[PDB]
């Protein structure tokens, strides 16, 4: 029993990260059979990322502008190339520890594990949730872009996510391994900023089902809600709205605790209202939405 | 920026976890060289476990009685003993994927990565802090015992615990690599449970500074107290007392932001006796104490 915010192991991610120098940039990059993924970012200083043309900036390097370096191992660079927001440096040996591996993009409310890295070194790993303003609340410090986050599956690694940058209110952002964006923001220097966010319902639904399994149960009660009314509480409290799809994929854990999603949308409703009291739920004093109905169901079988 | 609860990367130890099984007794097991450590108890069935001699039980046992399983190849046993609640398996086989590790035991207060394991694979990674009543409050499902937990400083690991039973209140309770518990429990069936809490004054401290250096200020005061008078509201809400050992453990943090430990003293006080008022601290309606010293520093450079 207990229930804790738990990332994916490591270990399959950590054989990947390499460091990647130009000029007197460097950051991590991800290196899968004889490609090394990075930010495009790489290519240029300070006085470019006011206002940089990328396809100006690559044309006028070369493969020995690049240094990449796994562990001690200098990796020979022999062919470059962009995709989108991420660069693709061809090398001389494939990565002999390459797992098998997805390139996926993710919805926002799902999680994910971030592997924090820095000059190619893992320091640190923690689970992340994609917010639905398409941000990330992440622990990045300078000399982190590069990192990614990823899901694990049977032995098959699902990369998600790169992280490129940091937003003024200290959240992050990045892009999918196709060198996507996640959101409406780029890769330079402008005044852009996270939208409004909303709180993940689903997300919250599952954690109260967590918290039934583990034995909480002060917040339950006699009442049920119709989906419609309880939507009409959602809007005012900004959280988003819950559908039919989501009452399904909620199935498995109301059936495992007897508690009916409607009937639990009613005790969301009721600390929506009046809040906690003083009391706690799997020990947090906030709702709260980071955990998918999958996470809950990985934790309590 | 950001500041988020962080485990190691857990890759290292990974490559060490083995299946042990016992019978139709089967468990987690960590294999170093060509030692293979498990709890103890996989030697006897429930109706041991209400009153085991543990020397009479392994005496009756023979190397071919232990099935170690290492993904699919199976590890030949050569010699078995007990350590404390630990037992030893040597085989004939040297893993050679063994980190550099040491076996060192944790004080309360302190933190450490777990990784849960099942049937001997890694299934996820998180942060714990040994309480000061000598628990963890984990998240450890039926088949994780022998799990581990552990720190990483330069590629060494250094491992502290090893998972071993859950306590009523659901709760874990577990040993150093050397088999001794931690706290007053023993790997059998009695009334055994945790003994009473209190709240790691020193690390809700680092955890303060930790805000302050993300941009949290709101709690923030003109006040200074002095150490006694601070211990005596300490002593009044269930925190540990504060030593000047701990002020100067603060040093760094309290240079970095400017704030005297005393005056961070004040605020933490007024948090105590007054509440929040519907605020929050990096994101927490509750005063967080799984975050030492070093674990902010590492976040906060």
């Amino acid at each position: 029993s207990g229930f804790r915010k738990m990332a994916f192991p490591s270990g399959k991610v950590e054989g990947c990260m390499v460091q990647v120098t130009c000029g007197t940039t460097t950051l991590n990059g991800l290196w899968l059979d004889d490609v090394v993924y990075c930010p495009r970012h790489v290519i240029c200083t300070s006085e470019d990322m006011l206002n940089p043309n990328y396809e100006d900036l690559l044309i006028r390097k070369s493969n020995h502008n690049f240094l990449v370096q796994a562990g001690n191992v200098q990796l020979r660079v022999i062919g470059h190339s962009m995709q989108n927001c991420v660069l693709k440096l061809k090398v001389d040996t494939a990565n002999p520890k390459t797992p098998k591996y997805k390139f996926v993009r993710i919805q926002p409310g799902q999680t994910f594990s971030v592997l924090a890295c820095y000059n190619g070194s893992p320091s640190g790993v923690y689970q992340c949730a994609m917010r639905p303003n398409f941000t990330i609340k992440g622990s990045f410090l300078n000399g982190s872009c590069g990192s990614v986050g990823f899901n694990i599956d049977y032995d098959c690694v699902s990369f998600c996510y790169m992280h490129h940058m940091e937003l003024p209110t200290g959240v992050h952002a990045g892009t999918d391994l196709e060198g996507n964006f996640y959101g409406p923001f780029v890769d330079r220097q402008t005044a852009q900023a996270a939208g409004t966010d909303t709180t993940i319902t689903v997300n919250v639904l599952a954690w109260l089902y967590a918290a039934v399994i583990n034995g909480d149960r002060w917040f339950l009660n006699r009442f049920t809600t119709t989906l419609n009314d309880f939507n009409l509480v959602a809007m005012k409290y900004n959280y988003e709205p819950l559908t039919q799809d989501h009452v399904d994929i909620l199935g498995p854990l109301s059936a495992q605790t007897g508690i009916a999603v409607l009937d639990m949308c009613a005790s969301l409703k009721e600390l929506l209202q009046n809040g906690m009291n003083g009391r706690t739920i799997l020990g947090s004093a906030l709702l709260e939405d980071e955990f998918t109905p999958f996470d809950v169901v990985r934790q309590c079988s």
